[PDB]
């Protein structure tokens, strides 16, 4: 189920992991309590699979929008912090991990999504999606592209989606109407379908995932890509002479992205969550436990805890990612968002495939989500 004693921790392995173990050994310096950190694969799916069977880590690190289904579940448990500690955290942050009112995991910090440039192949950024055809164009002929981003995963692709319409599920009177999703509108059909037309006239691979889109910008090949904070740490290595910068516009409007709370829960079944309060609001959300996490892979723009946030603010980068939430929306956290990112990701892959069409595809995800 777990063991007493000690603490297991579970973390995505594009996030700061080994500042976490850090923390965790002034913890059990300072304590006596093991405290373990993994970062399992599928780790948003094994959960449940795993805290089911009455049995996981201690503490499960995602951000918020797959909260509401495991709260749904039960594999979390109530949080209980007092207005001394809340306090110290920004309200909205607070906000994102309520399932029902209640509390179900404490907030670490916001992660939007940037258009990260190689001021090298271009020091001046699109402004539109409009102009990346072209721009690659006069790229292919010198052997590079003018972008490349992860396809795989519908997070990515969701901005554009999203710019001229696409929605999720709608938000009326304080709640989310399940039944009224935006998937398969004017907006997400126009969004998808350019994104179809940069594959078929050949600006783009249908294949590209993570690791190939990583790799394609820190070794040069590509003169954008489109990642979170967690991402710098590795290009400030390949050292690559890149911008953050806010995404582009299609349609006139600004690209929307999902808006992501990375936070801490507590599973249902850890036989110390006792030690996880202690560690989650003693250890971690502090200014020295965030600087141990920040230093090994950037947090985000913005911070849960008010006063780290008092000195991170001033980076041109983190700027651009606050920019870009700004323009974006924050994720739903109810049940339903397994379903949504199920369906929305078959629908990309098979359009952009060509194994449907864009029309054929949007439709089976809106029927798949609303049934
Ligand atoms: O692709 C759908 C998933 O999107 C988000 O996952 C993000 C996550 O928020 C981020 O912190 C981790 O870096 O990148 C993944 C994208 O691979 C949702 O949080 C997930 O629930 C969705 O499955």
């Amino acid at each position: 189920k777990i063991e007493e004693g000690k603490l297991v921790i579970w973390i995505n392995g594009d996030k700061g992991y080994n500042g976490l173990a850090e923390v965790g050994k002034k913890f059990e310096k300072d304590t006596g309590i093991k405290v373990t950190v993994e970062h399992p694969d599928k780790l948003e799916e094994k959960f449940p699979q795993v805290a089911a069977t009455g049995d996981g880590p201690d503490i499960i690190f995602w951000a918020h929008d797959r909260f509401g289904g495991y709260a749904q579940s039960g594999l979390l448990a109530e949080i209980t912090p007092d207005k001394a500690f809340q306090d110290k955290l920004y309200p909205f942050t607070w906000d994102a991990v309520r399932y029902n009112g209640k509390l179900i995991a404490y907030p670490i910090a916001v992660e939007a999504l940037s258009l990260i440039y190689n001021k090298d192949l271009l020091p001046n950024p699109p402004k539109t999606w409009e102009e990346i055809p072209a721009l690659d164009k006069e790229l292919k002929a010198k052997g590079k592209s003018a972008l490349m981003f992860n396809l795989q995963e519908p997070y990515f692709t969701w901005p554009l989606i999203a710019a001229d319409g696409g929605y999720a599920f709608k938000y009326e009177n304080g709640k989310y109407d399940i039944k009224d999703v935006g998937v398969d509108n004017a907006g997400a059909k126009a969004g998808l379908t350019f994104l179809v037309d940069l594959i078929k006239n050949k600006h783009m691979n249908a294949d590209t995932d993570y690791s190939i889109a990583e790799a394609a910008f820190n070794k040069g090949e590509t003169a954008m890509t489109i990642n979170g904070p967690w991402a710098w740490s590795n290009i400030d290595t390949s050292k690559v002479n890149y911008g953050v910068t806010v995404l582009p516009t299609f349609k006139g409007q600004p690209s929307k992205p999902f808006v992501g709370v990375l936070s801490a829960g507590i599973n249902a079944a850890s036989p110390n969550k006792e030690l996880a309060k202690e560690f989650l609001e003693n250890y971690l959300l502090t200014d020295e436990g965030l600087e141990a996490v920040n230093k090994d892979k950037p947090l985000g723009g913005s911070v849960a805890l008010k006063s780290y946030e008092e000195e991170l603010a001033k980076d041109p980068r983190i700027a651009a990612t606050m920019e870009n939430a700004q323009k974006g929306e924050i994720m739903p956290n109810i049940p339903q968002m397994s379903a949504f990112w199920y369906a929305v990701r078959t629908a990309v892959i098979n359009a952009a495939s060509g194994r449907q069409t864009v029309d054929e595809a949007l439709k089976d995800a809106q029927t798949r989500i609303t049934k």
